[PDB]
Parts: structure tokens; C-alpha cells; sequence
């Protein structure tokens, strides 16, 4: 997948820099409460670590997610 990278942290950096609040997220991975196909938005992060404040809008649950696992469907606007 896209966190091809050798830790995959790079593709959590590349992702953070264009996910600013407003940019529409998918849940590509199942992971917890959340499950795969998901659709949400980018409402905040933790800008150096893994933590990731989504608003999931099929559950209606804002949660913390995982950069690698986070599909972009931003530019909504």
C-alpha cells in the first residue's frame, strides 16, 4: 500500500501535510470499534505522532486513528 516506505512513518508524514481539518478521511484498514469503509473527516491531529482526532460519519463516533491507515478523500471543497 501507499505506507510502502521502509516504516511507513514517511507516509504519515506525507499524509499529515495535505490532511488539514476538512479534508475527508476513509477507513481503509478494520481497526477496533472503527471497521474498513468507514467514511469520515480530518477534524485534528497530534502533529508528531501517530494519533489522529476523525470524526467517523457511518458510526458517529470521532475517534483516534492511524496515519498508514487512513485513505484520502479530501478536497471535498
Amino acid at each position: 500500500m501507499r505506507s510502502e516506505f521502509a516504516s511507513g512513518n514517511t507516509y504519515a508524514l506525507y499524509v499529515r501535510d495535505t490532511l488539514q481539518p476538512g479534508m475527508r478521511v476513509r477507513m481503509l484498514d478494520d481497526y477496533e470499534e472503527i471497521s474498513a469503509g468507514d467514511e469520515g473527516e480530518f477534524r485534528q491531529s497530534n502533529n508528531g505522532v501517530p494519533p489522529v482526532q476523525v470524526f467517523w460519519e457511518s458510526t458517529g463516533r470521532t475517534y483516534w486513528v492511524h496515519w498508514h491507515m487512513l485513505e484520502i478523500l479530501g478536497f471535498e471543497e
